[PDB]
């Protein structure tokens, strides 16, 4: 039943990581509804709607990546359902970048239970494709958004049009 | 509540647009289990693996360009969840094969189905999406499935693990 | 007689340095043996042999940074014989994957055991050097070498010398 | 009070980071005035000037690139007073030589402290971020110094300027 | 105990030029704080961040150039405390661009009285040497400072986020 | 048993072929430990490091060529372990430079034997692969090492420390 390459690849990692694909997948679709979102003719915010789908084609590499490591270690892949996001109306630039930014905190809070994980079977070569690929990732983009909120919220997001709209134009074109 | 540039789009033609779009990443999904099944250890064809890989990418292509359709029209999208595929282990070159050719012609009679919606709601421009960008795709891409299938039986797939090796060097690399 | 760079490396962490540098010596001249086997005329896999050459120069640019990082660190190299491979004779390019693979495992296995003591003596630039340099190359081998007998096999290697030599041409021409 | 990016973040590991900043600049400030003290015409070696000064601009880097991090977590800057160096007159290129490596050194050795407090709090990016950016190139530094240290005594210095004189031309420059 | 090199450069001046270098420094490490703080992600002005960071380099080309004229004349560089900046908080764009132009024209102050004692040792290369280097810079940037305190100030800076936003767009960018 | 290709390629040549082979990887693995030697922070003579290894490298490629001989000829390699070097502290430049010395004749004495052993088996074939590829290679190599002991010698090695570091950089850099 086991891999020829397995070693030192723990059932409870193999675990984590399947969920980490799918959480990786959610994310994902998370984005990609918040782009077409900004996409819509009552809301068109074209600069925002680019950002959510290149984030949203990030996800899906990201993802892709994990199911390359379990492969690579000799876990088995097993896929889940992709659950739907939460909203279909995301309100305002400002709002999906808050959630956004929420989601990207919950993905690190995964990652860095993850890492835990590794490190508690002594996993060195898990703990560090972590390390390498994702922590930093996650700590950057969630500085980026922070930052974005930030100007958003100084310019009068969400009630100021002309600051989500000049933030379109300037920060995100 | 209704948007500013809808014209002669019906509420079903909008649902059944919003339907087309899950089965697009249903496909998707489909696709890329079927992907990194190939590239397990103790499967290990890698050109299978690429092959349907770039599917999966182009199935989301597909579900982002209905996306834009709906809101083009000046409908809204609803997503739905991404169910999970049907297999966890394709088997073999030859099956996932035969599974795509069946996945390929569902999608094929959903699209089907959502032109002649289209013509019964005379809706021009949506059928003329539809024969324009899904179609003939559609067609294509079940003719090169079942040209594939043929090769593969034809050559001792799945049995002949010979057969499935110089199909992925010779045909999908 | 301390090292004027010497800091935070342990006498224990610097023995199992120059163990490693002999593992991969050996390594590299076991390498060097099954790519001289392919190259017999009784044999005569020119890719097989030349992919196992180049893994015998991977392995002594390994144990190379092993000792560079045995100076860097003010420890000493001491050179210990290098033991000829336990075969003359491969028997066949499965058989010579398949004892590649225990080899690349068996270098796994010695340096999952040097980073746990790296870790034990809390040495983190030991460790990092060992998850940078060192343990993904390890698990990119395994799954490489892995995936090659796979495909022997389910070509019928190794009853079937068309199998071998298709791969010899296929996979690793 | 808490900024919007924190995570995992320990009050510890924050002010362990200011401490480091200081340090940081402090070892940069070392570096400047014993390249000026190169750069006088009673000592008149333009090359050991030039070392130093690359020096003194790469810890002011090291610095910049703590600072961003601890931007980056959410952690604010609280700056020091940057302490003179110990010496106005460093003697001679193999004491001021000598003095970089006990001052690269005790860098090091704070370094390591941080990756200990950051590993006991369980924060794996600053782990990883130590790791791949400051400890290796410690280590580097402190190999480089004391290679040149002791070219520097085979030669004769700090007796004999033409040994200084040479080593000027033929290492450092 | 006289430098060789020394001619027409008065105790006083040696000291006055100790002094300034100081005091170059201190003002490289207020821009740098300025700078970081923009760099937080509750402030997040990049280019604000940037201009204080050019600003900061070069007030440090600034010290070693003095530092340069001190070797020069035969003088000996005397190093003291770099002082942490008064602020840890710049409070807005607006208010780090009025410490700025303070900042500089006290720089300002200090080079005039450098001067001043320069003319009355009658020491004309060193009259030039500010003049040439020192005195217009300043002039150029106390302007400049005081044209973008001008703009924020008429934008409805600090209290108009949006302000400094567009400003940190459109002027500094 | 006797191979396809073999034709007038004595017993004892094949024996003594597998001897030269063993010999030529025990130098590179001498000249290996003489270049990590010089890596020594505390020897430090970087140019003596490469010239050792380059020869390290040479050696392997020797013995390399004479295993596709044996191929070539249709006798079977025969490996044995490699001897550790008998030094692990080579104490100078120019006491690994006599080494050296002394090992490259020892190598060339067994080139010598080969040759007289292929002549009086009438290996005409043997002989000239012996006499175009080893024979001149290694005079070059002995009258190198010569004027490199010589030089070393003349300038004061090796209680000149001076001279060993002028050496490695004029002559072996
Ligand atoms: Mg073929
Ligand atoms: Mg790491
Ligand atoms: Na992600
Ligand atoms: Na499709
Ligand atoms: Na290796
Ligand atoms: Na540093
Ligand atoms: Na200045
Ligand atoms: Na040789």
């Amino acid at each position: 039943s086991t891999s020829q390459v397995r070693q030192n690849y723990h059932q409870d990692s193999e675990a984590a990581i399947n969920r980490q694909i799918n959480l990786e997948l959610y994310a994902s679709y998370v984005y990609l509804s918040m782009s077409y979102y900004f996409d819509r003719d009552d809301v068109a915010l074209k600069n925002f709607a680019k950002y959510f789908l290149h984030q949203s084609h990030e996800e899906r590499e990201h993802a892709e990546k994990l199911m390359k490591l379990q492969n690579q270690r000799g876990g088995r892949i097993f896929l889940q359902d992709i659950q739907k996001p939460d909203c279909d109306d995301w309100e305002s630039g400002l709002n999906a970048m808050e959630c956004a930014l929420h989601l990207e905190k919950n993905v690190n809070q995964s990652l860095l239970e993850l890492h835990k994980l590794a490190t508690d079977k002594n996993d060195p070569h898990l703990c560090d494709f972590i390390e390498t690929h994702y922590l930093n990732e996650q700590v950057k983009a969630i500085k980026e958004l922070g930052d974005h909120v930030t100007n958003l919220r100084k310019m009068g997001a969400p009630e100021s049009g002309l600051a989500e709209y000049l933030f379109d134009k300037h920060t995100l074109g």
